[PDB]
């Protein structure tokens, strides 16, 4: 048997009515969408404290190929990652207890050896296709890419790395796609562990004083997250990650065209092609 690991984040759900709102459309639509074969099986895991496991629990019994459903202690995950991930909360989260944002960065240290491969999703998405579409996603990784991820389709990263293009004018950093760099967006993530253990050059990344190195250099203070660690090194280093088709993950949030980016937005937002999952951010309907 092949295993498939899919990751979610499931955390204060406990009398929360948009929360579960969202996990209804996401979890519906991955389910009566998803087709796998007899000899394989799809693990779903979950990181959520006892108060919210009860709510995922009795959620899926309605939704619900073998499908294993796996839960993990928050709390145990973010004791794991303090250590590891705590020199860079300070920069991308600009205090112990919101280490778990920044799962996905130490997921290949945080993860079972046994499993090589994981995909991180939200729970705003929406999705329009068979999940295991994805998983062939993986195979078009180049070898030394660790992380596939989709890239932001907001201007967030022209504010948020405004300093460095001050300074360097004809830099690609923060400009939009196809020539420019717009950072990425994590709301899905093709997380390579295998290929995130290999690596060299992103264990050296993880280290305190390789974060401090590059955030000086980009002026970085972000807020974004485990997004803010991953589109910083997408800068200096663009071949550690697969950078999917956005109609894996279109992002709906049209905030920044209303509050400051209304001439540049559009160049960020388009995504022409058959979208294959919806990614309904800054609370924005499908």
């Amino acid at each position: 048997p092949v295993d498939y690991h899919l990751l979610m984040m499931f955390t204060k759900a406990e009398h929360n009515a948009p929360l579960q709102a969202k996990a209804r459309v996401a979890l519906s639509s991955l389910l009566r969408l998803a087709k796998f074969e007899a000899h394989e099986v799809l693990n779903l895991h979950f990181v959520s404290e006892e108060a919210s496991r009860e709510v995922a629990k009795a959620l899926l019994r309605e939704l619900l190929f073998k499908c294993k459903v796996i839960f993990h202690d928050v709390a145990v995950l973010t004791d794991k990652l303090f250590p590891v991930v705590e020199a860079m909360q300070k920069y991308f989260s600009a205090y112990y207890s919101d280490s778990i944002f920044f799962l996905s960065v130490a997921m290949h240290q945080i993860m079972p050896k046994e499993i090589p491969r994981i995909i991180q999703l939200d729970l705003d998405l929406k999705y329009k296709t068979n999940i295991r579409e994805l998983f062939e996603e993986f195979d078009n990784f180049l070898p030394g890419a660790v992380i596939g991820i989709a890239r932001e389709m907001q201007p967030v990263y022209r504010h948020t790395f405004w300093q460095f293009r001050h300074e360097n004018p004809k830099t690609r950093v923060g400009d939009p796609p196809p020539e420019g760099l717009p950072g990425f967006n994590s709301g899905v993530m093709l997380l390579n562990l295998e290929a995130m253990r290999q690596s060299p050059l992103y264990s050296h990344l993880l280290e305190p004083s390789w974060v401090q190195q590059l955030a000086d250099k980009y002026h970085f203070r972000g807020h974004l997250g485990d997004q803010d660690f991953f589109t910083m090194i997408g800068m200096e280093h663009p071949e550690l990650f697969h950078v999917l088709d956005c109609t894996w993950n279109r992002q709906l949030c049209t905030w920044w065209r209303d509050h400051g980016y209304s001439d540049v937005f559009q160049a960020y937002f388009r995504c022409e092609g058959h979208v294959k999952i919806y990614h309904g951010n800054c609370n924005t309907p499908i």
